[PDB]
């Protein structure tokens, strides 16, 4: 169960050609013209104040947007989903996995082991839930020209997972610069409601942004686009319940006027969107043959530390 | 005890109309309506000047607006009910804690611990006034997604209360665009006259803000409208007496990025009100793993600093 | 020595109905139905012009309004009472202080101690002229809600007065909104007729105009509103003698809501009344400490700057 | 100069018609000759044929009738006029500030027009040697913003004794636009009483922004700035006084949709724009030089001046 | 089964001034102007943002960029051609030998055998797949001044084929400074659209930003240029399909200043571009006279060490 | 057959002003402008960007630097005349002799025979093409004093050519520290062009270096100024085709400092510009007489030794 089809909004008395406009504008289902300001549903042209006027009011009517006490709210976070990572102690370090609902910023210095938790997520996002999984196809957004689904393939072989329904569940696609990852986004809402999806990977957010805005006067923008690429992220998260993940590169100090997020501060949102990361995992490598994940934000969870090993079958407990 | 709700205002020669016009308008209390210009009670359709008039006469007459003796004030602020931090030092910081009938604004950097203090107050908001609480249901606002009832389970073990009636007193709701955080306030003004409340937290105001009101030439509604919700809640302030705490975010050094309200100065109400906080609070990060609490700017309370940290209890004296 | 009581007016044969409809309308003395045009005294139902006519030329015959050579000015001016600041460098600044029957405009932006200058002055007026005092009452209609009465105590024990006293003689009260404000000055009216009152702090003057008159539209009836209140302030100021302190708001950046009054221009009246302000002090934060004043505008003063500090015992001399 | 209304009894009218007409307002012969016979009939007690013969004899006793072009030039080549107090403004006006007209200076806040009236009524005690007009000075204020201080600065400054300065100057204050109308009854009834040379009205319309508020009272507010102006036209006329009036003016947006905040469109309205003969737009300049330009003058053409404002009055511009 | 020429855009309703604008700005392909952004095709001169929008309109409907489910990806990959490296074991180790489309980043210490891999690969790119070829004419972008085609000439007799048509299908170029460089690669966009190439190679790629790029002021502009180099390589490989292969120098004792590579980490790209490279060889030159490659960085293959040997035709396996 | 001197440019319409400035800062031909990068035409003072692009772009116009096949290449390395070096040994082991165009690099222990070897090169660069020399003046930039004019005349009267033409035909001068070395390159490279000049000798190249450069810490510095030495001598190779050589003194121990010109490996330029030596020698003497020379690293010949022999009339064949 999801969301509510913008179909439903032709019953409430509603012209066939304002649905279209709003469905060309973005918004598939009720929650996204829910969620969405008066000023929004203004800007694009073909609708009036009075008609977005009442398509509000009905949708604020069919959805349920008021208060509520807090025991209501714990019985609802008592019920989302937590996906296994793959491995026990960090499991044990997230409470239960990543949960779903929200976005988990995975950052570290290069040749960490990023791809490869993401490898191992996106392919055990289709196990049953009472394996730990979340019953649904993963989608991979991809900027770094980084996915072997070799990798997935062994990992689905451990699993005990018929490989070629793995295969045929995870979606892919490839982001070549910032406007066509942001438009990968508008094809995500609009596939996403056809199927069940419990799972988006974005790797890397901050890639593609160190190289297409590069230039000292180009931060303001740079920053802007961003911070509508993570609202896009956030609307998507919270309207279908997928467990959004994103990966950041960073680096000891800083390079250049405070341009890149290689900083273990100063998250990726910025100075305009603090609160777009709700988890964020610091990746280290140690010393030796050692990979340690650190908590290094979290509402709830406090802050920690644990071990984690990548062999040929993907993420794994370090063996001793 | 508390204020005089609007059916009391039946007993005075008005037909039910026009105050059931008048109660859909957002006066839900005859202190509302007192509290107000001729000019908003007539911008509702359905009255005329004549009708505004009559019943503001009335209005006026049932609560008293003229002038007191000083020491009649200094009567009145001395039994004002003052809201236990949770922290002995920042109890003495504040010469009590959180005031009621007022407005606190707790400004600071990423990751100072703001959500964990209205945790703190929102649970210690419950507790009765032998042990400086406020004896009351508290009211939470989220703007983030980072309300977590762990931390109030916690505390209220900590505090030796039950936590299965601790989480049956804190209402919530979520703000996803600033039309619902400013519609959210109509709601709340019923649900403050239905039964007794002392705290209103909104973490955070100026949040939904920066991103929804994304523009150079879009600075000016942006300010009305805060402005907008700033007097709303002033109103519920003096309306009810209950305690209204806001946070603010605050980048270090002057990032930039076009006009902005991250800054140590220029208030949340901006240059059409600046006096909407009555009490500033700068949270600041030490040097080695502290936390500090600077008055930035209270009309009674002088300039100075305090000591404090958070343990899995909540907020807390600082533990050398 | 003070104003002549509208009952004297009775001695003169006019009807004693014709005199509590003058008392209802607002003129409690004798002096304001002579300062009162013809038209004014018209407006109020149930008044001929005949009947009008006859009182207007009684109470001119009563109060002299005629020339006058200027060494009776001279002798008039000279036996005028100052109020000390509480500061020598500003006493000195001011050429005696805030005098009497005269406005005084004090500028500022943001925590530039305008509100402990008010306290100030208000907690001196009560001193014996022998100290530089009024020896009279002081009033405060404050609309910022920043009325403490710690500080009051505060400076009366710097000065010896014994608190009880000093917070026995002020009246306050607050504007929720515009009208209630201009109603309060009907009320202020009707208290100074039957004792001494010898200041009158407004402060501020002009944030509730920002806020309740927001508007493209209505910047017409915002002014012709604002006018109506400095017109009665400067009537009141004619009639008893008192010194009339407002304090009004500034910003040093662009407004963008078309008058926006808040940056030196022409006084708070603006167009219409660009003459209500006698006096107007430019409050002005420098370097570190040691705020400074300038005279921005007086008729037989120059432009001169001065330094004053503020401490728990109020504002006072700068100690370097 | 003026002849008194006492010399009309040489007629043989009946000394309370004679009285009459001095309550009416007119003390002067002149006032009744240049009065048509409509505002002589008006006033009740007086029938028409003794208002037409009482009018025959005012127009035998002063001369109306025709005249030839070099003897108005004989006339006005002996006018009096009035140092502004600063050398250079004085060239600008082709001798000062004349008398028996109406000059409006006007300009934004905080120019200095109340600094020129000061020293304009200071200068104006000055013998003619100086080229002062040697008679009394008067202040209708209608703004509270008179300080003797200043006077007695300016009159140190042109070695005079401050106390006899300050008992040449009658000082009245207006609250209200009928206030103001009995306060130039006053100084009428003053005026013939004795001699005087400047009248100051700083300023004429402040009271009538915040008297005559609203839309719909604009007529009356122009028929009493209409009536108030040729009083004091009528005034400038009988007795040859110099009568200058300050008047404001700003280039507000949405401030107001009315009033008179514009350099055109003199301070008479509509009804009687020749009101203000000679008119003086004082503008702030750029760095800290203020100017005085003649916007419109019978015989003046079109300039600028260079003046400052010291402690001592106004004097020319000290680089 | 090669690029699709920029002709075919006007064939979509383009007038012939803007396809040359686009042509003489670098985008010889409709795929080159369909991975670039907005932005870019904004910045040159003469075209409108309308008119950039529609032609991207036109380019998006001509090659597909939306989601593929992961078996297409499989299958994509699995027809994707590997260049045989001339070394049993080498062939072994690379699990194919070099894959086109990416780029094979190898390094070492001084005198351990790049350019003889380079020449070699050079020979071999004209072999036919049933020989581990790519049957398609190779470039040398040299920077070192260290081409000489007697090696190729030996490899061509050893593998059979004859020298003078394979001397007739490499092209030549030096590179004297980056511009250069940079132009260079200009020119060898259009080469490539005017017939088939396989492989591409730059040795080295840091060469010249030592000489060039000195001193300790001069830090981000060379980090800026050779970021742009990378991206104009990547975009090359990504368009047309062809193998390419760079050279980088380390060292082990780093006795320079911060603008140097000299490091096993901290990629070629550095932290603008950590992902330039997507397989990283390390040459060493062990004890005796073996020579030893190993697999630094892979997405899809394991960490591994490999023995060859070279002799007069080449690279061959290291007999016994 | 030599370069383009600049007198062929001031056609292209940049005016004399700018010619001079080039010419004066050490650009003495086209080529030597057309190499060049922005960097050093701007960093010369009197020139804007606009100017530098376009006289840039008139040399790129003058000079061919596009791609072009490598039997071009071929056809061009066939034509590249080497010098004899007066041992048919030495002749045959270099396959042809010193190759013109890149720098020759020979080293060895003390009193090896190097400067022997710089004499007869510096006298056979005279002799005609048909007996192996190249009919061009030599020069010769002595460091360390040991340049005798004796050998001269005993060789030349080996090979027949009168003494005194041949002495005439070889400019000589002595380098006393590193700047007047770098100022004397720029001297040679002005008077270059107006000649045929074939040699160039620098013996040694880093004695002056090793006593010069002393110090831990002043390592970096003299790195520098030998990459920038290095780099000015291969412009000059490559820009005028002269025959660059030059001499390194080695000690076969280890090393006496952090870094050194010392060692077999290591070469002069260091690990900053390693390619700079394209051809290196190493010379021994072994048990008896045994003057050995090997190709120590090539990018063409294969590592041989050789046998030779110093006799009074210079350098030839080892005798029986
Ligand atoms: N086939 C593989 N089997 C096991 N480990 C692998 C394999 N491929 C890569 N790795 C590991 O991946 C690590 C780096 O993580 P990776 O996902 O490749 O990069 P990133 O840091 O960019 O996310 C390396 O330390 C290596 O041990
Ligand atoms: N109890 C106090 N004792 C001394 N100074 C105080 C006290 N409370 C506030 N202040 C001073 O008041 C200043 C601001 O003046 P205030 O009147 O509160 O604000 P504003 O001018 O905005 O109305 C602050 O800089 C602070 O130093
Ligand atoms: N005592 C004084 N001495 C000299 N100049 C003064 C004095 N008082 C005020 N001023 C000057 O008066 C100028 C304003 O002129 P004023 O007549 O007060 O204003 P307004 O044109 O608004 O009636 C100010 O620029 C100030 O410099
Ligand atoms: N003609 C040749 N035949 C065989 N090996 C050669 C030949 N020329 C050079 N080499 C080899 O080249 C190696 C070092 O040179 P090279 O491979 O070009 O290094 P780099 O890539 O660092 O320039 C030597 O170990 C030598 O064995
Ligand atoms: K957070
Ligand atoms: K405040
Ligand atoms: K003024
Ligand atoms: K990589
Ligand atoms: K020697
Ligand atoms: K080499
Ligand atoms: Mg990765
Ligand atoms: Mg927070
Ligand atoms: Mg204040
Ligand atoms: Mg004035
Ligand atoms: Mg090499
Ligand atoms: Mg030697």
């Amino acid at each position: 169960f999801g969301p509510q089809p913008i179909s439903r909004l032709e019953q409430c008395g509603i012209n066939a050609n304002d649905v279209k406009k709003l469905e060309e504008a973005g918004f598939h289902t009720v929650e996204a013209v829910a969620y969405a300001p008066k000023k929004e549903l203004i800007n694009i042209k073909g609708i009036s104040e009075a008609k977005a006027d009442k398509i509000l009011a009905e949708a604020a009517k069919l959805v349920p947007m008021g208060f509520t006490t807090a025991t209501e709210f714990h019985q609802r976070r008592s019920e989302i989903i937590q996906i296994t990572t793959g491995s026990k102690e960090l499991d044990k370090l997230l409470q239960g996995g990543i949960e779903t609902g929200s976005i988990t910023e995975m950052f570290g210095e290069f040749r960490t082991g990023k791809t490869q938790i993401c490898h191992t997520l996106a392919v055990t996002c289709q196990l049953p839930i009472d394996r730990g999984g979340g019953e649904g196809k993963a989608m991979y957004i991809d900027t770094e020209g980084t996915f072997r689904p070799e990798r997935l393939l062994a990992v689905a072989e451990r699993y005990g997972l018929s490989g070629s329904d793995v295969l045929d569940n995870v979606a892919y696609a490839r982001a070549f610069n910032t406007d066509h990852q942001t438009q990968l986004l508008y094809q995500a809402s609009a596939m996403m409601v056809e199927s069940r999806y419990a799972l988006l990977i974005v790797d890397s957010a901050t890639a593609l942004y160190r190289t297409d805005y590069s230039g000292r006067g180009e931060l303001s923008a740079r920053q802007m686009h961003l911070a509508r690429f993570l609202r896009m992220l956030l609307r998507l998260a919270d309207e279908f319940g997928v467990a959004v993940v994103i990966t950041n590169q960073v680096v000891a100090q800083v390079d250049g006027a405070a341009m890149f997020a290689a900083d273990p501060k100063k998250p990726i949102g910025g100075n305009i969107i603090a609160h777009a990361s709700t988890t964020r995992l610091y990746l280290r490598k140690g010393r030796g043959e050692t990979r340690i994940c650190k908590i290094y934000d979290s509402p709830c969870l406090p802050e920690a530390e644990a071990m984690f090993a990548i062999n040929a079958d993907g993420v794994g407990d370090a063996k001793d």
